[PDB]
């Protein structure tokens, strides 16, 4: 019952959540927990958290449209991640590895 375009999304969400990628992709699996991380700064520098999780909620209630709007979350969740930390910083790394796995299967969509 999801488009075409969002099928092809629901999969590259269950590959980012899969054990093939769990070594990095372990910290976008939940909402950043600011208070337990010790990060007081995070909600005044992230006005909009976003993790796989929420993605997966939103993706099982329809509420994405579209691609698009799907992929906005994804970026959205990286972007957080390149905001927020040190470019140097070990979770960026891992940041940057998730995201190539997405950018590169997103980039396969069927048209
Ligand atoms: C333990 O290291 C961290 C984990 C996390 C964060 C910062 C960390 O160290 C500075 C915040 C973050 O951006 N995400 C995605 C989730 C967890």
């Amino acid at each position: 019952k999801l488009s075409e375009q969002l099928k092809h999304c629901n999969g590259i969400l269950k590959e980012l959540l899969s054990k093939k990628h769990a070594a990095y992709a372990w910290p976008f699996y939940k909402p950043v927990d600011a208070s337990a991380l010790g990060l007081h700064d995070y909600h005044d520098i992230i006005k909009h958290p976003m993790d796989l999780s929420t993605v997966k909620r939103k993706m099982e209630n329809r509420d994405y449209r579209d691609a698009q709007e799907f992929a906005a979350d994804v970026r959205l969740m990286f972007s957080n991640c390149y905001k927020y930390n040190p470019p140097d910083h070990d979770v960026v790394a891992m940041a940057r590895k998730l995201q190539d796995v997405f950018e590169f299967r997103y980039a396969k969509m069927p048209d």
